[PDB]
RNA sequence: GAUCUUCGGAUCACUUUGGUCAAAUUGAAACGAUACAGAGAAGAUUAGCAUGGCCCCUGCACAAGGAUGACACUGCGACAUUGAGAGAAAAC
């Protein structure tokens, strides 16, 4: 019922591996155009309260 | 002017200007730095060769390099609808 602990902990990394995909590095091109888009709407947003 | 000629004249030669543009802030390029992230392949470290072109850089090069140079690598509707029921409406 209490298989331990370590198990808990592996049983997680597995869960987040199993479900992760998207590769590894693919990780950068999304996060960059959020950024982008984050940096774009507060020029947008000075340009309006100005 | 030189030559003859006979003091009438004839010979000899005959139209430049290489202009990225008028004495340098305002018409030959391409950027330093600081501040942000901050190094490809489904755990982790990592060899590379390619594919695409209004992306180039180094090179004498159709060698080869620049992170495998970099960017890109997805995704949807010439679907005909009927198959049926129900409440409505207008209709077997
Ligand atoms: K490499
Ligand atoms: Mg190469
Ligand atoms: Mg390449």
């Amino acid at each position: 019922i209490d298989m331990d602990e370590d198990e808990k902990e592996m049983l997680s990394e597995a869960r987040a591996r199993l479900a992760n995909t998207q590769g590894k590095k693919a990780k950068r091109k999304d996060r960059e155009k959020q950024l982008e888009l984050t940096r774009r709407l507060s020029h947008l947003q000075k340009r309006r309260e100005l």
